[PDB]
């Protein structure tokens, strides 16, 4: 048996076709360096999603590796229960704290942003349960949000491809709308006036729901999975007032936004969020690491505390919470970030990117052209008056992403707008090399569609 | 200033009172080898529960942390989405389908042991909706069964600490009794005349709720963290005849009996239990890493592979699921366990450990003594006539496991119970050293309850 075959055999693979994977089989990776990844044929890719939106410092940076051998050495496993605990979940706890945006007070680890998320539902129901509020226990989120996979989690979620299946979402999980101009707002609309219909959206879902049955509202700063969807001016400050007028907790799901991927180190700090509640992943580890954590503040962590005290402990905890290895690749991660001046760097390359797609803003299947910082995305339509898709709705993505990984390129297709999210040590050079192949990949899609006009 | 007081500053901990903690501080472990390990002021334990059920191969493998590095150096991160792949995650799929004690067709990766049971929940159901039996979604588990701590998982887990103030259960988990002979058989009620009784509630449970309603039926093959209770003699064959007779999956959570810890390869083989799910975890990797393993039979998959067509793609998957530093450190492991011939070391090492409790048998404070290959537990009681605890129960079990750690064993108390479940490399005088750290905490606690 090849690897392929063994692959078909054996592994059921998540957001894949299973039928579809038994015909087709595997792309398989073997290595990586820098920004590059290699197929087992060697052919090379530029990894412009930096893999999962997730590998900040690249596939070979010495200093995570080394980090990881030190600790597997001295301690390869150790557990945070029952008042035990071990140096690098506290260097990292202070570390996370002390660069929050906003005044924290406490960290919380898990291993996935998808359990975090779960983790936060189930600590506003114990903290309102603390307050003698136990109607308090309601979730608002968006449309086309992604929050995980978990049944509570999925159920933040506001993509349909999470729900439709599993009999999600549960109950006490609402929806309002995606805060995505071009797709929401009225022909002759502004982004202000699109912002203050959102707003009110949200004020009648809170009284109708009754405002003393809605515990929180969670948002991605900027939404990722879901499309590099940038909300319009004047959004945070309108939504972060209604949630204020209620006593509602605001959480900013950070696991994309977090550790400079925006322009500066938070999606908080970029949209002028003040969250009660932080939920950060991905680059938190170059995903070198399965880690995730929680920041709550004082109001949050007091509550919890008190009930904790009341019923003994707090009845919580994954086994790899705190993971030794994982908070020590952690950690050595946000120091090379701030002593390599990776936001600044970043905030640089993404002025490049976007400015590079922007030769293509008058192309006839060039709707829009998005993002800040060093993510970005192109999404094309058939017809740019009516915003039409050509043929059915992610045509254009699915060929755009083939031919972009045929010119040694990978990119996510979201419908049909394509992603850029790529490591955050890409140089001058590599953007550009990044722009090129997102162009042989357009003058492929344009000569297969035939425009005319 | 103290790396204590950070602690204290900064981090919120799992399974503590916050508010003591504020006051106590932590104990903080800074190294391992062995069976060891060592706090910051330089006192050995052993590591009687391996760490969390999980250190299988000890502190201080060198096989494991070259496998690591050989990945990292390799390709330290990449997933298993939209049809991509990687060698670590082919291989182990491969071991882990070859080594199933019953016929497997499919693995799926997770980080954790709740992620892994959460995702058989949505699995089920997205299944039971795939064969246009909207209604058959209802999941049965067991009274101090253990699961995990998602907001499905911990509605599955039957201990009440894990959901009390986290308003659990979900509408939909319900819960039959838990298999404790000792504590739930009636007066001279035989353990064949308990499994009868047992089986007899779930069918009745069953046909109350109405068949075509319940989707699963999930259990530990011994419970683990809700006290190493080891079912009576019967239960698991008669369980799963009412199971088989109303079209109900059977799901085996091995995240603890996993890998040799129960005297053979997997609990489903000790206990002759033939299940349509497997859950993995922990021992997996000896927690070297996070990851975890879900294990699907034919039908399960083809059902689901259907659906994942009709949908245009499976709308699940974690970032970390699969990743390759973790696969690839549970592949060696796996390696290592039949290489050295762990399990049948751990069989022999299981006999000498519950042959030296048994010597404590007749004290006056030792309520049961209980296990099954290399995991064990003493319950003390206040009166061994009545079974009553002293003052409330867990006031026994939190001053025993304080003793044990003063002289030097990490153990983990279950209300009055103390655990056993040392890594699988654990040496016959290395047992004996775990008895005597048992024997010293048994005697300052009979000097503690008093006349
Ligand atoms: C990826 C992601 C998650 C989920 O993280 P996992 O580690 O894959 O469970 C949650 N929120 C956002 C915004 C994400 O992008
Ligand atoms: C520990 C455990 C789990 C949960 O594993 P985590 O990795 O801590 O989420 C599930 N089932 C059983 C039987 C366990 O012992
Ligand atoms: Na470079
Ligand atoms: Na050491």
């Amino acid at each position: 048996s090849s690897l392929a075959e063994k692959d078909i055999q054996y592994q059921l693979h998540p957001y894949t076709n299973a039928r579809l994977h038994q015909e087709l089989g595997p792309l398989i990776i073997e290595r990586g360096q820098g920004i590059y990844v290699y197929d087992d044929q060697g052919k090379g890719y530029i990894e412009a999603m930096a893999g999962l939106w997730s590998v900040a410092l690249g596939f070979s940076n010495q200093r995570l590796i080394k980090a990881a051998e030190q600790q597997f050495n001295t301690l390869p496993f150790y557990h945070l229960f029952n008042h035990k605990s071990h140096r690098p979940s506290i260097e990292l706890a202070e570390k996370l704290i002390e660069m929050a945006p906003v005044p924290m007070s406490k960290v919380f680890f898990t291993n996935s942003g998808s359990e975090a998320n779960d983790t936060v539902v189930k600590f506003v129901w114990y903290l309102n349960n603390a307050l003698g509020k136990p109607a308090k226990k309601k979730f608002i989120s968006r449309v086309n949000g992604y929050h995980g996979v978990t049944v509570a989690s999925a159920s933040l979620t506001g993509l349909p491809g999470n729900q439709r299946g599993f009999d999600l979402p549960l109950p006490g999980f609402l929806h309002v709308g995606c805060p995505h101009h071009y797709r929401f707002a009225l022909a002759g609309e502004s982004e202000e006036h699109f912002a203050d219909r959102l707003a009110v959206e949200l004020e009648q879902k809170i009284l109708a729901e009754g405002p003393e049955t809605i515990a929180a509202f969670i948002g991605e700063p900027l939404m990722g999975a879901g499309g590099v969807i940038v909300p319009p001016r004047t959004y945070w400050e309108k939504i972060q007032k209604v949630c204020r007028k209620y006593d509602i907790l605001v959480i900013a799901d950070e696991v994309i936004c977090g550790f400079g991927r925006t322009g500066q180190m938070f999606g908080s700090q970029t949209f002028g969020i003040q969250p009660d509640i932080m939920v950060l992943s991905k680059q938190l580890s170059s995903s070198y690491q399965p880690i995730a954590a929680i920041l709550i503040n004082a109001p949050v962590f007091e509550g919890i505390a008190d009930q904790s005290q009341a019923l003994g402990a707090l009845g919580h905890g994954f086994t790899g919470s705190g993971h030794p290895v994982a908070t020590a690749v952690a950690l050595e991660n946000l120091k090379i970030i701030e002593e390599e001046s990776l936001v600044e760097h970043a905030a640089q390359m993404g002025q490049l990117l976007r400015s590079g797609l922007q030769h293509f803003i008058d192309h006839p299947l060039v709707g829009e052209i998005r993002g800040c910082g060093l993510i970005a995305a192109v999404e094309l339509v058939g017809d740019r008056v009516s915003k039409a898709p050509y043929q059915a709705l992610g045509t254009l993505g699915r060929y755009m992403a083939g031919r972009a990984q045929e010119h040694g390129m990978i990119t996510r297709a979201m419908g049909d707008a394509v992603a850029f999210c790529p490591p955050l040590i890409v140089n001058e050079q590599e953007v550009g090399m990044i722009v090129e192949r997102f162009a042989r990949a357009l003058d492929d899609t344009t000569q297969w569609v035939g425009p005319g006009g």
